[PDB]
């Protein structure tokens, strides 16, 4: 049951036209995203302001909780909307309420620990109840991606306040808020999460799927990004010694991510191994949609990101191709798709959205899979950068994008093919990347509920929606796909 849910009234998806669907859904999915955020001006005006529910599903399954990860990822979508529009003050108020609630949750003792523990050990706690109290039941704790994604989101709001709102906050003359300046947010809310990541990046915790403990590519990547991005924030508040702590730590984590201690880059299999400890146990072989979701979250197109493992990395793109090819054979629903297809979490998954049997494809994974080729095209065309295709990725490009012997007849004798910006083949490759990305959004249009809401999962046989209803992260993933598609279609 999902008692709180309110459909977008008298809307029904049009399944006959992708273009019309994406134009309309841009508004519809934002309505469903904002419905799950408490803020006085919103639909969810009875919750504690700044609370993000993962889903209105309160049973079968029960996802009516606030997780640090889903709240942060939700607000990266809110931030993109704030950046693209006029620093809309309604949306900015919602971000400041989330910053305030985040301050309170940081200071809430829970089963992971408390704020006064070494390097604020309680900040690894994955989820809290909707009234802001601790979740005391057994859970896969800690999860060390959450404080990194929260630190990145709130850092990014400070950069936008400085650049779009002349350095001013929107909730300054309010008595309900626990900060009165950008420096207060940095010292009191951003720094404590970056201290957590400095203290605990080389420590064991649970992955983003909340299932296994050990080394995880996504977790380390989103930590590296939070630290790197915060360097210039810290400098701006005259926190120079901490800036250089962050710089040094970010470089150290970069080396860990790309070396044999981390174990994620596996040149025996030539793809990323998302969870290397489960490869040692022989329990999973390493393919996971988290391998390309992390790259996408950590390289927003509106930044000039230094951080490693963008989606043009050969081992990330090989994990993406090999998961695609797995899922096209694995899920019967995908028999009528010849390009993109419905994608799940990892090939070994047994979670069926409300128990264990056989895993299913996920709407969020499918929406991120559209973003991979959209970003490859956008990064080339927007900047007039050449496209360089490494030999490990030739099979992917020949099967789905372009025949590489039509570009260079001797390509199999070289280690890479470089397609030059401006050339006719470059325009073909970029348009074919976009059309490939659209094929994943066509899968979503085939199987979305008629009311425009997105569940967590779609059944592997039929494609009918299943699991948690109107999952906030699903809505967000589709909104970011539509955003990237409109940005690259505006260049042609």
């Amino acid at each position: 049951a999902y008692p709180s849910f309110e459909a977008y009234s008298n809307y029904k998806v049009d399944r006959t036209d992708l273009e019309t669907f994406l134009d309309k859904q841009k508004e519809v999915s934002l309505y469903y995203l904002l419905q799950n955020i408490a803020y006085p001006e919103g639909q969810f005006n009875n919750g504690v302001p700044g609370t993000v529910i993962a889903s209105p599903s309160t049973s079968n399954p029960d996802y009516y909780y606030q997780w640090t990860r889903d709240s942060a990822i939700t607000f990266l979508t809110v931030l993109s909307e704030l950046e693209d529009n006029n620093f809309n003050t309604t949306l900015a108020k919602a971000v400041e309420y989330y910053i305030n609630t985040s301050y309170n949750l940081q200071r809430t003792s829970n089963p992971s620990g408390s704020f006064d523990d070494e390097n604020h050990k309680g900040l690894g706690e994955p989820k809290f109840n909707t009234d802001g109290s601790a979740y005391t039941g057994a859970w896969g704790r800690p999860q060390n991606d959450g404080p990194a994604l929260r630190a990145y989101a709130i850092s990014r709001y400070l950069n936008d306040v400085n650049s779009l709102n002349e350095g001013k906050l929107v909730l300054t003359d309010s008595g309900d808020i626990n900060f009165s300046s950008t420096e207060d947010i940095y010292k009191n809310i951003i720094k404590p999460d970056l201290e957590y990541v400095i203290g605990y990046w080389d420590s064991t915790g649970f992955d983003l799927w909340e299932e296994n403990q050990g080394r995880h590519f996504f977790t380390s990547l989103v930590q590296q990004k939070a630290l790197a991005y915060a360097v210039d924030i810290a400098k701006s508040f005259d926190d120079g010694d901490f800036a250089n702590t962050l710089s040094s730590t970010a470089s150290t984590l970069e080396s860990y991510l790309s070396g044999s201690d981390g174990g994620f880059v596996n040149t025996d299999v030539n793809h990323i191994v998302e969870n290397p400890d489960l490869l040692q146990q022989n329990s999973r072989q390493g393919l996971d949609s988290a391998t390309y979701i992390g790259p996408l979250l950590t390289h927003d197109i509106g930044e000039s990101s230094s951080t490693p493992f963008d989606v043009d990395n050969e081992y990330v793109l090989q994990s993406y191709y090999l998961l695609l090819e797995d899922n096209k054979d694995r899920y019967s629903v995908n028999s009528a798709y010849s390009a993109g297809a419905a994608i799940g979490r990892y090939p070994e998954d047994v979670y069926n959205g409300d128990g264990s049997s056989e895993g299913n494809p996920w709407f969020l994974a499918t929406a991120y899979a559209a973003q991979v080729p959209y970003k490859l095209a956008y990064d080339a065309k927007s900047a007039s950068n050449d496209i360089t295709i490494n030999k490990i990725n030739y099979d992917f490009f020949n099967k789905y994008i372009v025949d590489l012997s039509t570009i260079n007849s001797a390509y199999q004798s070289s280690d890479s093919v470089t397609i030059k910006s401006g050339s006719d083949e470059f325009n073909t490759v970029a348009d074919n990347l976009v059309t490939f990305g659209d094929s994943f959004l066509q899968v979503i249009l085939d199987h979305i509920n008629d009311d425009g809401s997105l569940n967590e999962q779609l059944n592997r046989y039929t494609g009918y929606s299943t699991g948690a209803y109107s999952l906030t992260w699903s809505s967000g993933a589709l909104l970011e796909a539509i955003r990237l598609r409109n940005k690259v279609k505006a260049l042609a």
